[PDB]
């Protein structure tokens, strides 16, 4: 362990984009980097998916999220995006947290986004969303998310790209 | 030429968080690098408050972007008054400049400045290039009805939060990000 980042699944994304996504935000860390930066992979679908791991990555399960949490436009959202934010709230209360990277819809946007921009401005927060092109106001709020548009590997390619940049540029000043 | 990055906005108003977001751009370019891409700041104001230099930044001034560009159907457009028309020919012909730049595969990325009129100007032509040249836009819009400026591109939006215009604590961090968020992105594709 050390100082961690996120990709961070929903139900939406699909296994091999987030792991192309992973994989391309930990290269790039290493990549851009002057010699660590870990990667934590969390999935936090609401409906259950076959797979609690991914590849070789620091995993943690949807169960594990929601786990950690004590009880609109949805329940299952309200649900899990609130164990969301404890969680990461938590992780950035180490002072262990140098950024949150996450893809979905509409839906999994929505779950991300308030679990996100309840974080201090300036910690790199991406979300790489199909709703990126229309109405932003109720995700982004008045925060520093941004929203990449849509997955393909060229775009999960710059978002991961885009995403090592500011962590590693953020550490390394 | 290297590869090419342009950095571009109003700089009659935007001077220092021009000047700001270049220097970590290029110092980003720099140190995310292993090997060398050069930082190019552009003018596109159409004010009075003329400009001819930031810092030691390679520089086009906006007399230089207007330049290239033969005049077309913009001149014909609707517009409020000639401050609105002086902006879409400016649009028009950074359309014409960037694509230019792109033909002879200088360019490897663009980043831009801009609130509402800024945002417009840039949206434009910054969709006009292919998807998958990093084209990132710092913009106090990005919070809001984007289809406008991103339609269908990869164009994406930073939002600029806002401690203030100018540069202070909160804008800065922003335009850190933005800066570093852009040149690892530019590297990446470079060196991928």
């Amino acid at each position: 362990n050390s100082p961690r980042v996120f990709c961070i699944g929903t139900a939406d994304t699909k296994f091999d984009e987030l792991r192309f996504l992973s994989e391309h935000v930990r290269s790039s860390l290493n990549s851009f980097s002057n010699k660590k930066v870990g990667v934590t992979v969390v999935d936090v679908s609401t409906s259950w998916k076959e797979t609690n791991s991914c590849a070789d990555f620091d995993f943690v399960p949807s169960k594990d999220v929601l786990s950690c949490h004590t009880l609109t436009r949805g329940l299952a959202i309200a649900i899990m995006s609130k164990a969301l934010e404890t969680f990461l709230s938590i992780a950035n209360d180490e002072q262990n947290l140098a950024g949150v990277i996450g893809l979905g819809g509409s839906g999994g946007t929505s779950l991300l986004s308030s679990a996100f921009r309840s974080l201090p401005i300036g910690i790199p927060k991406v979300i790489i969303s199909t709703v990126a092109s229309g109405q932003t106001e109720s995700y982004i709020g008045t925060s520093d998310l941004v929203l990449f548009p849509s997955v393909s590997k060229v775009v999960l390619s710059n978002a991961g790209a885009a995403f090592a940049g500011m962590v590693i540029g953020r550490l390394e000043s």
